[PDB]
């Protein structure tokens, strides 16, 4: 029972982001990790479904995109992100793939995947298994959200649904990988209090659990604060909500420590229009992002908005009215020597593509833990 270091991959990513399995190549990426989740597969019809038939397994990479340096041929059988994640495995061996299903857009259908759960693991396994592509993944990963619980849509299957699923899916699944992206809501008639995750954790792997966006400018007028804190400070919103609080929930409820993961926001959230240095302040909106208002990838902030502070074992950062709050390569640090101090699975990543060119997030998360 070893550390993992994991990351995921997002399939739309090769599109109008143009970041490839082959940016996990040359960022060292792949040298640094243990498994890759690819995310994300669709649920329909209470069964595991593809997501993007083009990107997952139909289009053509050219000899300076593709992972091998080969291009794809018309008359292969794999193709697209599948194919290049198969030239990943064969390059670095040591890597174990998980395929993701579900995600905030994707978890509407878990409902009637509840209703008949064996069912449901059967149908995933054949599809993570499908002769085209068997070899590549090494397991899967359910990305529900939520159960029992509001996301993008509001589930009432009750506090056992969650555990039904995934006993089914252990039991089809075998001895491969079983793992589950969770909510981090520690606080009373929160997210955790609401599913039975002790009763399910005996059929998992592990638990990814999603310690960031706690706070974010969806409280468009403020008050500004960290998305991912560990531990809690003064000026903190909502008690219990931070990193270390969510863990602790967990843990009390019965999970194992191993059977926990720390996630780490390759992003950060920010917003416009701050009167002071320093988060707790009121703000006019969003601060400005590339891909969506509110957020921005790493990549980007450690050069437009370059970091300023510290509070609650994470990092801020001041620049013109703009406040943002991010991870960097020492926050990071310092998180991971936490973790290790819990005795903690691993930790991992949301998601690569924010990382930079010479992969330094992932680095830093790597070189962090035992």
């Amino acid at each position: 029972n070893g550390t993992v270091k994991l990351g995921y991959f997002t399939e739309w990513g090769t599109y109008d982001r143009n970041f490839n399995v082959k940016n996990l190549d040359t960022s060292g990426t792949a040298a640094k990790i243990t498994h890759i989740n690819y995310a994300f597969g669709n649920v329909t019809g209470g069964k595991c479904a593809i997501g993007d038939s083009y990107a997952d397994y139909d289009k053509a990479f050219t000899a300076d995109q593709s992972v091998s340096g080969q291009a794809d041929t018309w008359d292969q059988p794999l193709r697209g992100n599948f194919n290049q994640l198969r030239q990943l495995k064969a390059k670095y061996p040591h890597i174990k793939v998980l395929w993701s299903f579900g995600g905030w857009t994707w978890s509407g259908g878990f409902a009637d995947a509840a209703k008949d759960p064996q069912g449901f693991a059967q149908s995933c396994y054949n599809l993570v298994h499908d002769p085209r592509w068997d070899g590549v993944f090494d397991g899967i990963d359910i990305d529900w959200e939520y159960p029992n619980a509001c996301g993008l849509t509001c589930d009432s299957s009750g506090p056992d649904a969650f555990r039904n699923l995934m006993a089914a899916l252990r039991s089809t699944f075998g001895d491969e990988l079983v793992t589950a992206a969770v909510t981090a809501d520690g606080t009373p008639g929160g997210k955790i209090e609401a599913t039975d995750y002790a009763g399910a954790a005996q059929y998992v792997d592990w638990y990814n659990v999603m310690t960031y966006d706690f706070f974010g400018a969806w409280d468009a007028q403020g008050p500004t604060a960290p998305h991912s804190p560990l531990t809690s400070y003064d000026g903190i919103p909502k008690q219990g909500f931070t990193s270390a609080d969510a863990i602790a929930a967990f843990k009390a409820q019965g999970v194992p420590a191993d059977k926990l993961l720390l996630g780490i926001g390759f992003y950060g959230r920010g917003w416009t229009g701050v009167t002071q240095d320093a988060p707790g302040g009121t703000a006019t909106g969003p601060a400005a992002g590339t891909w969506e208002q509110g957020i921005e990838d790493y990549k980007v902030l450690k050069n437009t908005c370059p970091v300023t502070g510290t509070v609650a074992g994470t990092a801020y950062a001041h620049c013109g009215s703009n406040l943002w709050s991010y991870d960097t390569p020492d926050t990071i640090a310092s998180k991971m020597a936490w973790a290790n101090d819990q005795g903690l699975r691993g930790a991992f990543a949301w998601d690569f593509s924010g990382d930079t060119a010479d992969g330094e997030l992932i680095a830093a998360l790597s070189n962090g833990l035992a």
